[PDB]
């Protein structure tokens, strides 16, 4: 019964996920501890995710204060849980991604995982991602072995969906390898479109989206993407999807209401989603979704409505919470680590091979 | 009787060390290994060296290059030691300092170990400075322990030094704890100067320092920069003393002959090792001398002169040839991290106290 802790920081940028669990014959979750991202850090983490000046002498000390805020939220929930540092065999953290570049072989996590360490007194697993590139893969997504490992049906054939800032789908097929790729984007967009507008961080329960109208043409040629034409192994980022991207459609095309937009983004995601998942699956029965997407009243519906022959249902009904998924998976990736058995998935990833995945950091 | 591989490449930029060492009762080199560094890649290092644009894009571009070569030399020495790479229990690797700002509290060395592990199939541990600068260290010198545990004589006193790009020292004071520091610039400046003048990389057996003339004016005001002054852990770099900050002290005196101010650089490098030494230990009776600085006839002679209370030959001297002793320091440190033993020293470094350096990343 090793415990064990997981820090996700995904791009949405919305806070810092800590969990705990307990990894003996199956995997538990003991407990959870979400930090919202400081405002002043969200930003400069943004700042990094584009080229620029100085980026060395910026990342690093943008490093320190993520780390700092990590090891506040792991002593925060190790204090409220009465266990001690010790007690808990590792942590393992995904870090930050503020480059992701599979076309040039390397994506960049940040997170000093020293100093991570030397503040928690506990060994830290990290720096999953750069062996499944260094392998030829694409580095992403990485859970769908958690996923196969948790949700692993026989009698089913079910697709597991995190919708974060980005979407991404581990297909549990009987008989075959375990696949899996982004799908495009999940929220990135809509968070994004209302940043811009307006100045929100995010639409709550899609309820803006769902004030206003698809535009059809719009939805086309967001639609008309390269990547969304793509197959098998597959990753994206802010890189790809972003603001910019968005307007330089919106260019070409006439003025529309902004909730017209906003709705169109969300349709956007679900039909990326659907046609990437049924175009791979043909044959689900069951979609269980994880992320914060999950919270998408809008979106979780228009989903179920695209994948008629599929039970779209959060992982909620399945007994683990969606927003504590990616989380619970580090954790188990750093046991995955210690243990020495293979992190990714080739199918997925595209790499030569299945790669123990992480570097270890001692306290 | 395990065997390590050790990869060290210094701040000079001349090339790549690969050592092959047994760790038995003691410490044996079994082979070295050089590379000369390319053209280009040496350039496009000291092009991050500075603050710069788009350098998170560039250092994982040169990063590549980089592990690509050390793989290759790796490759090359086994196949000519006869060698697998089961054989080898793991590789130390320093990687490539492109940043050093203990002030800021951050070191930045590059080297992708994980796709160091991929190329050669050799477990990897790395990324060691960082650990002790999370412990509140300067993150250098490294070697302390390891001249420690080589020459650790206790009938005699001696210090061990280093001369590089930069100078530092070990000071192994029969009973006292082991200290140490960097004394300030080796061969840096030499190489930088006459790479100014003439293009040249260094200036052999010291031939043209010896062909000028020390000017007392210059020397007095080089002495004069503040880190001279300063005692106890210290660490410094190409952020201090490089070719612009010499440019500042010529332009404030007169014009001089270029072999005058190569004679004074030596003299530099000399005097502020000399008095950084005898000031922290004045009963030294010897001085073990490695790296490529032991290499400069007119350099070793003046450090003879400056002390003449102590025997100063090279470490070939007794036993150890001067040009490998850092690539095997990063075996031993790959050693250590393995039996979970102390790689950094307090008395040395600053730190809070003995800290496991570095990270593993298995193959
Ligand atoms: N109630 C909600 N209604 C709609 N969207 C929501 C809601 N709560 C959270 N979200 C979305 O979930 C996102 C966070 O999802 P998360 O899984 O943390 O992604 P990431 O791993 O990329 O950070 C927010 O940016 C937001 O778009
Ligand atoms: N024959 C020589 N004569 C004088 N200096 C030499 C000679 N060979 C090497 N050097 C000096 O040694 C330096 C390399 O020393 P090295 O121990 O590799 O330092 P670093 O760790 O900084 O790379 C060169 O830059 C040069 O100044
Ligand atoms: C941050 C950094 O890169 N420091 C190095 C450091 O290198 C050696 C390996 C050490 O860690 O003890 C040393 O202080 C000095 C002289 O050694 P070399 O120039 O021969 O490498 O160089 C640089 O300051
Ligand atoms: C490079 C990177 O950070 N990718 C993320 C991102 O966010 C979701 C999706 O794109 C996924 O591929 C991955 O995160 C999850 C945890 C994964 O690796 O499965």
């Amino acid at each position: 019964m090793p415990r064990y802790l997981g820090l996700m920081s995904g791009t949405s940028l919305d806070g810092m996920d800590i969990v705990l669990i307990e990894q003996g014959d199956r995997t538990t979750l003991l407990a959870s501890h979400y930090l919202p991202m400081p405002a002043g850090l969200r930003e400069d983490i943004l700042a990094l995710c584009v080229p620029g000046p100085d980026e060395i002498a910026r990342a690093a000390e943008v490093e320190q204060r993520w780390v700092a805020l990590a090891a506040q939220g792991v002593r925060e929930l190790l204090l409220q849980q009465q266990m001690s540092p010790d007690e808990v065999r590792a942590i393992g953290s995904h870090g930050q991604t503020i480059r992701h570049e599979p076309a040039r072989h390397f994506t960049v996590q940040i997170g000093n995982p020293a100093l991570l360490a030397e503040l928690t007194g506990i060994d830290v697993v990290a720096d999953f991602r750069r062996r499944d590139v260094a392998a030829g893969g694409q580095g992403a997504p990485l859970v769908p072995a958690f996923h196969q490992a948790l949700f692993g049906d026989d009698d089913t054939s079910r697709a597991v969906l995190n919708i974060g800032g980005f979407s991404n789908v581990s297909l549990l097929s009987p008989g075959k390898p375990v696949r899996g790729f982004d799908c495009g984007p999940g929220n990135v967009l809509m968070d994004a479109w209302i940043h811009h507008q307006r100045g929100e961080h995010f639409d709550r329960d899609g309820a803006w989206a769902a004030s206003g109208q698809v535009n059809h043409a719009l939805l086309a040629s967001l639609l008309a993407d390269e990547f969304f034409a793509a197959r098998g192994p597959k990753s994206t980022g802010r890189e790809r999807f972003n603001l910019p991207w968005l307007q330089e459609h919106l260019a070409r095309h006439p003025a529309l209401p902004a909730a017209d937009i906003q709705a169109t983004l969300l349709e956007l995601s679900a039909r990326s989603i659907s046609e990437s998942l049924l175009d791979a699956q043909p044959d689900c029965e069951e979609v269980l979704v994880c992320g914060g997407g999950a919270f998408n009243t809008a979106l979780m519906k228009r989903l179920a409505m695209l994948m008629p022959e599929a039970r779209v249902a959060s992982t909620d009904e399945y007994g683990i919470p969606p927003a504590w998924m990616e989380g619970m998976a580090f954790a188990w990736l750093a046991h995955r680590f210690l243990e020495r058995l293979p992190g990714n998935c080739p199918d997925v990833t595209g790499a030569l091979g299945p790669r123990t995945l992480g570097a270890l950091y001692p306290a």
